[PDB]
């Protein structure tokens, strides 16, 4: 990993850098926040500010919602650092979407791992995101937990990766805590779904939170937090929420998903910035800050 | 005045407005942010919350710090609104620089009123923000108070439209508080300054802070807050904030106006919205609202 | 119509226009060449000066053929003006891909009336460049014949719009001749073709060359000329000429409808510009030139 | 030296290429236009097919010319070869215009050998082009002449580096033949040329040809052709060409410097192919060609 820009934010620190990827093949980048916990002064304690990682969606680059989202605040208020990695691969060399629509190619990652041969070289996302990236940024810090008790958070297609690695990886408790913004919760039945899943896979169960939660024991009162505007233009054809609450229903998940409406709001970052310190709130109390 | 779109945000609502300015002749954009206050359910004496001016620097649209700054956190913790008008003329029949730099012409009117035949066409960008849009906005709205009790804050070439319409209107209270973002606070002597001086102005003495200051009846307790960076790259250069504090030297006003430096920050957003909350407080101090 | 801008080009003149298009709704762009034959002198029987219809693929606007087809030289040769319309309907208040595909929406209407409800409001390509701009050019020049004997070309996306109006208006003689640069001729069984069927009309027989053709009954010694580079990167995916060929054989058009392989070029206007010259002595003998 | 892009024009080829140049410390793009004459047979001579260099205006690239003049058809015509170098250096890691002005620093190196110390380490266009280019051509080709048998010629600031290396190189035969669209003969005494000087230099008069042509023996039938209609919006204040007309008055250079106006033509390619066919004559007559 090496430094491209450091700026002083709040009480701590937003930090860009870069590293080559060998999942990706390619060079990505990604933000991290280093909150003031980081430069204090004590901590014989040890290693252990907790971690919570920010999916994006389709277009996003690790800079929009480090800049419209706020994070910053909330980190300093409870004690962790936060973590912005890209979308996809990006790149000359990259395979790109044959009609130039921003919902396929770079930036569209949809987080899985791409078997079909022109994204194959490169589309590693899952990957990405769930094992390297986590062992990449623990080797160039480590003061920092980013294995352990880790959260898990997106927005959109971000949101979608989020509840998506945490469902996957439930048995052993891979995320501590995971909440999404306004996710893409069954993208077998959904436009932008059915089309990363045909374009970077065969012909899925696997991958769709819908489907994936029915196969899974439900533990204690582990529950996944959700928000999503009612002006929000996706929602009727993109975003279907109501979705992954019948897939629940009658299964141990039952009651274990909210899905908090709220009246008036977008899809926008003034919506995701509004719930912000609502989320890190409950995310806090799930890593052990309060 | 016309709604382009309105958004929720926080408590209260942002608002997307297009209006036809008689002082640039041309149509203009601006945003502004209602409270959580506003849309509640009673309040008296209330027609006196007052309203905050944000003017940005070069080449912002109001949606930079309205996306950027998270002020509508602040206005609903104090009670107040904000607007974040545009920064010039701006058109495909409007004058912009020869060379095309960003430095000069569209999203670069430095607050001043045009006397140079090119320019003076449509860049009435001080009559315009001290003027015509407050009275616009009380009468699509009138309540609200535009008029009487407001501060007024900016960065950079915000910042320095920011102290010197307080100054200015100073004799008749226009501003009840005024702050600053890494401003530039000497235009005459600065690069930035010196081509806007000299292409919408001729060859000064007025719209220069430094120079403005020498002259003016201070009174009680009133002060300047200002925040810039040492790490900001356009300290040394285009922005030397001490050179007030050399010119309020020997004056009324002097010890009545503070720079805080702060160590590290940028003279990015990440800079501005780390101290929009102190920020916000200054003025709600002022403002009455605490 | 409107002059928007003149450039004098070889011994004519280029003329940038622009006019309210009720095929359209919307205030369309359209470029045309002038050629010496105009400005000349003399010669009573002015009407007497063809037209030859170019026009462009997707993506396109006016200027690219403009400036990089050479045309004008060819035009000076033979005494023809040539008229380069756009390519769609273009504003916000125009409908455009979901996705941001260049391949489909504004720059791509394909030539067609579209029915499907949210882009037949803009979308009467087909009317108006057979129908409407013909109309609206003798309108505003009369000296220059735009109706009767006139011939039309185009290139990839517009070699189909060529060959289609010709055919569909050949039994009552709509163009004397009419030629084709790497032309999509089957645009059903080709993505680009069925994706605008699919988007512009229901569900295609008629706006289909390969179709069409085996129903039009062939006069004379009337001919298609086509060329096509060998290195052409749609050639084998979106532009499969020999569909045509085979269309044709088994029809009295057999032996009409010549494509010329053409070793090493591509599908830019390195390969368009190399052509022209042939193409524009092919069209002067069907317009009675030479 | 490698190939990027390779395609059909004419009957000859067109070649993208890119290298590590050491005047720029960077890597530079070049495109080179081979005629029919080059991929023929044998010839004993052969080793004689000429070269001709077109340097481009503020803000070009290699493609600009090679797509808007048709010079390739020139060049079969005659026989010669033509190169398009690129403007500037390029880069990130390569300084800029301070406020982001087109008119200097990138797209606009003025074709001098910059000494002030941000730029001077990339802006070594002048050795670059008149060097450091046709060695490099000449020893990844070698029936091509790239160092002896030339011509050279330009546009805008093209056509001012043309002319100014066409003199500075003429007690050394560089160049055989010189001519020049719309060329800024005076960089002292106008605008572009002052900050081009400033920028790059200290203090210009080794690299004004209104200077330089005063002190150097004419010889035998030289002249210099020059185009510049009268319609060029920048005739006026940037390129006044009469300046180097009474330069030449009671010089041995009076009489050979030839400035044919042209009546109602633009500053643009469709001024510069319109040409285009007269200056290739003259370079081909001037190389032996005919």
């Amino acid at each position: 990993m090496k430094v491209v820009k450091e700026f002083s934010v709040c009480g701590g620190r937003l930090i860009k850098l870069s590293h080559n990827s060998n999942s990706t093949k390619t060079s990505m980048n990604v933000n991290i926040y280093l909150p003031k916990h980081y430069y204090a002064q004590d901590f014989p304690r040890n290693k252990r500010i907790p971690t919570v990682f920010y999916l994006s969606g389709l277009t996003c680059t690790p800079d929009n919602a480090s800049e419209k989202a706020f994070w910053q605040f909330q980190a300093d208020k409870y004690g962790f650092a936060i973590v912005f990695p890209d979308t996809s691969p990006r790149g000359d060399e990259v395979a790109n979407d044959p009609e130039g629509s921003w919902d396929f190619g770079q930036g569209a990652g949809f987080y899985l791992n791409a078997t079909q041969e022109p994204y194959a070289q490169h589309y590693q996302m899952y990957d990405y995101i769930h094992k390297e990236l986590p062992q990449t940024l623990d080797s160039h810090f480590n003061k920092l937990d980013f294995l352990d008790n880790v959260a898990i958070t997106g927005h959109s297609m971000g949101g979608y990766g989020a509840i998506c690695g945490y469902l996957k990886g439930y048995s052993g408790k891979r995320y501590k805590s995971c909440s999404a913004f306004a996710p893409i919760v069954n993208p077998s039945n959904v436009p932008w779904g059915q089309k990363a899943f045909k374009g970077y896979l065969g012909e899925w169960e696997a991958y769709d939170p819908c489907l994936l939660i029915k196969n899974i024991r439900h533990v204690g009162d582990d529950r996944i937090l959700i928000h999503v505007g009612d002006s929000d233009p996706f929602l009727e054809e993109h975003l279907k929420p109501e979705l992954l609450l019948e897939a629940v229903k009658a299964t141990s998940w039952q009651d274990y998903v909210e899905i908090k409406k709220v009246h008036g709001f977008d899809h926008s970052y003034y919506f995701v910035s509004t719930f912000v310190p609502e989320h890190a709130e409950f995310h806090a109390r799930n890593l052990g800050l309060i």
